[PDB]
């Protein structure tokens, strides 16, 4: 099954850098979402939870056909909270009703990764809407209670090795865990709406203790009032891990370098592009543009 990316009729890059600056522009505005964290950090999730439902063995789910606007998807237990992610895009979707699903869900991600000081993320664009009935069944998305080997089998059904799990990882310094999204609560860093390394530093630097929350889960918890998933913790657990978390907790370029990488190949998986397809956009933030 092959979907081969198709540039919206007579679009260009000053089209998406539109697209890009109305969503950067909501996300000034909107700041109040969500205690003050702002719509960043559940923007970065929506792009993360549309694109890996992929399954490299039979390309089935992936961000091309923006299938989450659709019942199934959108209602899968594991996307829980998205809805606001989904909100938010609505009117930008409406003023710019020719960019796809797909692309508009990407978008978002590297738009609000870019805002919140983070890498630059090259972005594609040619993601097509396919039909209701290509939208993967719940069930392809992670579970937060497991360990260090499931992570690392799970993320290989998206083609991630070590590196880049471990690189994909540290966008869990945004947002926070909310008990009734997920049964899981708290912020797992103090910046929370501002792209850092922190993740890392705090896995390695912070006191830890396993406790269990309000959901009857157990979570690590700082005194300073952090926590970390399971999935989190496995990855200082795991000795391979352990080496590339403190990699990045040493060293913000790297971070940046290959989670960049790492989250436009997410966003990619899935498309094949053609030969003559546009090179991927860098959008300009809206700080560069004055704006
Ligand atoms: C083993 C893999 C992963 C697991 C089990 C996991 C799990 C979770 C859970 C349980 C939450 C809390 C949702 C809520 O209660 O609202 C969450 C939030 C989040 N995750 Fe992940 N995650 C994983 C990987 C990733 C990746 C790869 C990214 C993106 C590159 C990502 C980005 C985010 C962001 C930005 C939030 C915060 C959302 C918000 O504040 O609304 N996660 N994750």
């Amino acid at each position: 099954l092959v979907h081969v990316a198709s540039v919206e009729k007579g679009r260009s890059y000053e089209d998406f850098q539109k697209v890009y600056n109305a969503i950067a522009l909501k996300l000034r505005e909107d700041d109040e979402y969500d205690n003050y964290i702002g719509y960043g950090p559940v923007l970065v999730r929506l792009a993360w939870h549309t694109s890996g439902t992929w399954d490299k063995h039979d390309n089935t789910g992936g961000s091309y056909g923006g299938t989450y606007r659709f019942k199934k998807e959108f209602n899968d237990p594991s996307n829980a909270g998205l809805q606001n992610g989904f909100k938010f895009l609505e009117p930008i979707h409406k003023e710019f009703p020719w960019i796809s699903s797909g692309d508009l869900f990407s978008l978002g991600g590297v738009t609000a990764v870019q805002e919140m000081q983070g890498p630059k993320i090259p972005w594609r664009c040619g993601r097509v809407d396919t039909p209701e009935d290509t939208t993967p069944d719940n069930g392809r998305l992670p579970d937060a209670d497991k360990d260090a080997d499931y992570v690392r089998t799970f993320f290989q059904r998206l083609n991630m090795n070590d590196r880049e799990v471990v690189a994909l990882m540290g966008a869990h310094a945004l947002g926070k865990t909310h008990l009734k999204n997920s049964g899981y609560e708290g912020p797992w860093g103090a910046a929370n709406n501002v792209f850092t390394n922190e993740f890392y530093l705090n896995l390695l630097n912070e006191d830890w203790k396993l406790e269990k929350n309000d959901a009857n889960n157990e979570q690590w918890d700082s005194k300073s009032g952090y926590m970390m998933l399971p999935t989190d913790y496995s990855l200082i657990q795991d000795p391979k891990y352990l080496s590339i978390v403190k990699e990045y907790a040493n060293d913000q370029d790297k971070f940046f370098k290959d989670f960049s990488k790492a989250f436009e190949k997410l966003l990619e998986n899935g498309i094949t592009f053609p030969k003559d397809a546009p090179s991927p956009f860098i959008f300009k933030t809206l700080e560069e543009q004055g704006l």
